[PDB]
């Protein structure tokens, strides 16, 4: 019998594709972790405007260096014995490929950083890549990690965009996924007999839905599980610590929930009529469905920083009241009339206010979040209503063809703030090459100083304090909240350290587990 480690969670997620927004889930960073090959790896660093420092991959890579300052140029040399588990090479043309991804994707992870690379060339069979640079970009470090096998992904069904959302048939990491179960809700890791370095002790890492807290709180009690990071509150926290030699700790997860306005939009082209909007919503009240009766709340109140960034400080101007907000509404030309037989009803020249929220039907939780939006403007006779689409479409057709009027899901937290700023509220990445900054606007007052964050030639710290009030002033990202999970171990598991980086969780050690 081999020896098995069972992880519980709350459910599979929505897909495993670190890189889009549609995937981000502490499940998926987890998997990313321990399947596939990065460049870099996060340590804990509160030195770090992101709390993390990002640490040579040696397993991966035998250096990563600037080697040119000129056109600025970062030349990886990749290990030889490097191996996809179907015995093809980790490669340049995994390099090459995850950059041409990241640049032509709509709905990717910020992908300011690698909108300024120039090339990647292959040398040296392959185990050398060389990527260059329109300019200096000092965090660097951040790009090439969970990096896909370009020859698999390509032909897969569904692609990037899709192909990875309920499988995971090549990687390239201490561990392999052998079964992803979407009705039993279990992810299945095995050893992977094929690594080119140290061996995971566990032969198997099972993750499995936790059920209700009291279900959870009696498997961790007998010993069948031994590890958990699930979503609960206070009662579930108390009830899982309560249990004899179980530790446990809240952890910060990294992504960051956001409600976004397209100004773009001719309805909602007025900036006051946006602000009305957003007057409108009760942020607190989609933050506590957003984190649920099982969750602790933890708002998310600037804009550029996450609330697990060291030096995160709330910049959220006054909040507005509601009648303030329909003022707005009447001084832009709003009107309320009866309904029509076949309550009461906002109309400007006779024309009814319409919002439609767009979200991907894949995320239960940012669907229930876009449906009380909804119900609160329908509350004061705005015809709102939810679009729930297919992750791809909303971002890829939806979002070009103007069929939502509002986004919701998730950001990443955690990673390079400079990079966060750009490609979020950048005027550059409006350009439409997928936009990533699919708001529509942005504040060209502010771009010198975004440029200059991002080219490291300005402390992000100062630049983030002077440009903060210009991008709650447009009025187009309502942040929610950021998400957090319960994390526990057993007495019956040894060498898990509740413990690590932001980015990654508590798996970074997953292959030293041992358990009784």
């Amino acid at each position: 019998a081999p020896t098995q480690i069972i992880m519980a969670i709350d459910s599979i997620g929505p897909g495993f594709n670190p890189h889009l927004l549609s995937d981000q889930s502490p499940v998926n960073a987890a998997i990313a972790s321990l399947v596939l090959p990065s460049s870099f790896r996060p340590v804990p660093d509160p030195t770090s405007p992101t709390g993390s420092r990002w640490e040579l991959d040696t397993t991966l890579l035998e250096s990563a260096e600037v080697t040119q300052e000129n056109p600025f140029t970062v030349t990886y040399k990749i290990r030889p014995e490097a191996q996809w588990t179907d015995n093809a090479p980790i490669a340049a043309d995994d390099y090459w490929y995850l950059w041409r991804q990241m640049v032509s994707q709509p709905g990717v992870v910020d992908p300011a950083g690698y909108d300024l690379i120039t090339g990647v060339q292959s040398v040296e069979g392959g185990k050398q890549a060389v990527v260059t640079f329109s300019q200096p970009y000092p965090a660097w470090r951040e790009l090439f990690n969970d990096i896909l096998p370009a020859h698999i992904v390509k032909d897969i069904p569904g692609g990037f965009g899709a192909g990875l959302a309920r499988a995971m048939p090549v990687t390239g990491g201490q561990f392999r996924v052998e079964t992803i179960d979407p009705q039993r809700d279990e992810i299945l890791l095995a050893r992977n007999d094929r690594f080119w370095s140290v061996p995971a002790k566990p032969d198997l890492v099972l993750f499995r839905r936790g059920g209700a807290p009291a279900a959870l709180a009696d498997s961790i009690r007998n010993g069948d599980t031994q590890v958990a990071q699930v979503h609960g509150g206070a009662a579930t926290f108390a009830q899982l610590s309560a249990i004899p030699d179980v530790r446990t700790a809240r952890i910060v997860t990294p992504r960051v929930m956001q409600l976004t306005l397209r100004a773009q939009q001719p309805k909602l082209a007025d900036p006051q009529v946006r602000k009305a909007i957003l007057g409108l919503i009760d942020v607190d009240l989609l933050a506590s469905v957003g984190a649920g009766d099982d969750n602790t709340v933890t708002l998310a109140q600037a804009q550029v920083r996450s609330p697990s960034d060291p030096g995160y400080v709330p910049t959220a101007p006054p909040a507005m009241t509601r009648d303030d907000a329909l003022e707005l509404l009447r001084d832009a030309g709003y009107v309320s009339e009866p309904v029509p037989p076949p309550r009461e009803r906002i109309v400007k020249d006779g024309v009814p206010l319409t919002i439609v929220l767009g979200v991907a039907s894949n995320d239960p939780t940012s669907v229930a979040v876009a449906n009380t939006a909804a119900d609160q403007l329908r509350n004061v006779g705005i015809d709102a209503s939810v679009l729930a689409l297919d992750p791809v479409a909303l971002y890829g057709d939806a979002l070009v063809n103007n069929r939502v009027d509002a986004v919701v899901g998730w950001r990443q937290a955690g990673g390079d703030l400079a990079t966060v700023l750009a490609s979020r509220y950048g005027c550059r990445a409006l350009e439409a090459q997928a936009p990533s900054n699919i708001t529509g606007i942005c504040d060209r007052s502010i771009q010198p100083r975004i440029d200059a964050a991002l080219d490291g030639t300005d402390d992000i710290a100062d630049v983030i304090q002077a440009v903060e009030p210009r991008l709650w002033n447009m009025a187009t990202v309502l942040p929610i909240l950021q998400d957090t999970t319960i994390v526990a171990a057993g007495p019956s598991v040894q060498n898990v350290s509740l413990t690590g980086a932001v980015p990654v969780g508590i798996v970074g050690d997953a292959g030293d587990w041992t358990k009784t």
